[PDB]
């Protein structure tokens, strides 16, 4: 129909330190937030970053849209930063060799975080409270004036973004 991106109006807390530190989550959230994605969220994160006095940045994001669910994304790297590297430059080759066999095996995926975003109903149906229809009507209702978006971490409460043209 049309094409127009709104702007962020305000952010509300929807997380807790019962699952993880908001500081760390904010660090990653900021890494991706500043990574760009919203016509304001980036400036919001970058702004908070400037006010935080931390230019943190070194995470690997991986957004994706899921049907009959909503939106989602993953971020991992804090692990790599936690544990320095050791010259990540291998040379895989030579197989036909009579009896070579290169010692290339064993891999323990690092800690990866998944953040899901979408309508409150999505999160509700994901594994929250309140009725999906109730929350759905609420979220949709808001769309009749403003834009409401809920952000959950690993299907857990984290925070929601409120957009107001």
């Amino acid at each position: 129909a049309g094409h127009m991106v709104p702007r962020v109006m305000r952010v509300l807390l929807l997380g807790d330190v019962a699952t993880l530190p908001l500081r760390k989550v904010l660090a990653v959230v900021g890494t991706a937030e500043a990574s760009s994605e919203h016509p304001l969220g980036v400036a919001v994160t970058k702004y908070c970053k400037e006010e935080l006095g931390t230019e943190t940045l070194g995470y690997c994001t991986d957004f994706q849209a899921v049907p009959g669910c909503g939106i989602g994304c993953k971020v991992s790297n804090v692990e790599g930063i936690l544990a320095h590297s050791e010259r990540p430059l291998s040379a895989p080759a030579s197989h036909l060799n009579e009896a070579g066999s290169l010692p290339a095996e064993k891999d323990a995926v690092p800690q990866t975080f998944s953040v899901l975003i979408g309508n409150r109903e999505w999160l509700r149906r994901n594994g929250l409270t309140i009725s999906s229809d109730v929350s759905d009507a609420m979220t949709d209702h808001e769309m009749k004036g403003q834009t409401a978006i809920l952000v959950a971490i690993d299907g857990v409460l984290c925070g929601m973004i409120a957009i107001a043209d």
